[PDB]
């Protein structure tokens, strides 16, 4: 099907863009560049494992691996004067005795590729940068879920949605050459303004053409779509290791979609009062827009949650993703087959309380058995994957035709605002304890859950 086809895509070529950080910016291993320790190692022939027990700060209590990372012995690594047995014997009374510094002058990362991490220097106190790049991104969804309306509005759906398609395959495109973080940013909030708004006009398209009894099969099928994009995006990401490479093989296929979609007649598709205070005015409804607002950030900061979690420690990154996407197809069948045969409601609370219990194990786990934590991890995704189906549904079914739309906006932004939230307690919070974003990610799922069930 053509017609469906060139609507798939463009929700598959959406998935790099939301998730492709986990692929784009890992962070491996790194210790302070140290000038002379080649010397001396090339002097007394270290190898690569043997090298870190004698020129990097040593573990200890705690993990001390902060140290490790971020500090380096002030050693005049060119004297020819140290054993090579080891020269900090030669040198202090006790190794904790040793002057220390910052990593003044670079980085060593055991990748044979690149990452934003690795190419940008992210890493100690620049390391919160790392999430400015994803939440740079969900700031642009904020400002699309919003402005998106207004603009269409005032500009024609055919040049809004060409527009739109063509900035977002050209910034894309154009984030690759980015020479330094600033314009990396600016491109990555551009693509974050037009990739939501091309998401949703697509959907919009989708479920306008389609026959209303096939219409809500057709939602998840476009939904799935998405999953089959995580399954590229892993695929693009094993093939292709330096990030550049990536963001490039990833953006193309939107760039080369307009070269298709002008060469032959597609014009049906473009062709083809309500108050933000309404939303609120009676403490029933009112009530039932807080839930609805509360459910769509939940389900979106677990969401983002896991995945970047996964990405942040995963030990076997790409079959860790890959066994997590093949997990939402299974989870969108027992959506549809549920949906239809018991209704949304009981659903949604049980795949709340199933992503939360998920959570929860995966702090009390031995992380040792590798094989428990993904399996737990895929409950969890299955769980919140499942939740976002069926509230996909709920908040269109809850809202009347009045105002359904605006509810959507409303929602979206919510939704939005944590993609905002949620990075910087993934990642810049997660150096507290690493128990801790999965404790909230709890009790985040268990409310949701138990919020869940006041709805009719
Ligand atoms: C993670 N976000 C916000 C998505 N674009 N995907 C989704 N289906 N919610």
């Amino acid at each position: 099907k053509q017609a469906f086809l060139i609507l798939c895509l463009l929700s598959a070529a959406f998935a790099p863009i939301c998730v492709g950080i986990v692929f784009l910016g890992f962070t491996p291993d790194h210790h302070c560049q140290s000038p002379g320790v080649a010397e001396l190692s090339q002097r007394c022939g270290w190898s690569p494992a043997e090298e870190l027990n004698y020129t990097v700060p040593g573990l200890g209590p705690a993990g001390e691996a902060f140290l490790g990372q971020c500090r380096r012995y002030e050693v005049d690594w060119n004297q020819s004067a140290l054993s090579c047995v080891d020269p900090l014997a030669s040198l202090a009374t006790n190794r904790s005795h040793l002057p220390l510094g910052p990593c003044q002058d670079g980085w060593v990362y055991d990748t044979p590729g690149s990452s934003i991490v690795t190419e940008f220097n992210l890493v100690c106190a620049d390391s919160w940068k790392l999430d400015l790049f994803q939440s740079c991104l969900n700031a642009g969804f904020l400002f699309g879920s919003l402005g998106v309306g207004y603009f269409a509005d005032r500009f024609g759906r055919k040049l809004c949605l060409l527009g739109t398609v063509l900035v977002n395959a050209v910034s894309g495109v154009l984030m690759a050459f980015s020479p330094n973080y600033m314009s990396m940013l600016l491109f990555r909030l551009l693509q974050g303004l037009v990739s939501k708004g091309n998401w949703m006009a697509g959907y919009t398209l989708i479920t306008e053409f389609v026959g209303s009894g096939s219409r809500r099969t057709v939602a998840i099928m476009y939904q799935m779509a998405f999953t089959v994009g995580l399954v590229a995006l892993t695929g693009l990401a094993y093939a292709l290791p330096h990030w550049r490479w990536l963001q490039l093989a990833v953006s193309l296929p939107t760039f080369l979609f307009l070269l298709y979609y002008w060469c032959v007649p597609e014009s049906p598709r473009w062709l083809l009062s309500p108050s933000f205070a309404d939303l609120f005015r009676t403490p029933r409804l009112r009530k039932r827009t807080f839930i609805l607002m509360y459910l769509w950030f939940t389900d979106s900061v677990l969401y983002q949650g896991l995945i970047l979690h996964m990405g942040a420690t995963s030990g076997n990154l790409y079959l860790d993703f890959l066994y997590s996407a093949l997990v939402e197809i299974p989870g969108a069948f027992i959506a549809l087959i549920t949906i239809d045969r018991v209704g949304r409601i009981y659903p949604m609370a049980m795949s709340n309380l199933l992503a939360g219990a998920a959570c929860l194990v995966m702090i009390f786990i031995s992380p040792d058995l590798h094989w428990l934590n993904i399996i737990i991890m895929c409950v969890g995704r299955m769980g919140i994957t499942i939740a976002i189906q069926m509230i996909c549904l709920v908040n269109a079914e809850l809202y009347p035709t009045f105002v359904r739309n605006l509810g959507v906006m409303v929602c979206s932004s919510l939704c939005d605002i944590g993609g905002i939230i949620t990075p910087f307690i993934v990642f810049r919070l997660r150096e507290v304890w690493q128990a801790l974003p999965l404790i909230l990610f709890a009790v985040l799922g268990l409310l949701a859950a138990g919020v869940t069930l006041l709805l009719p």
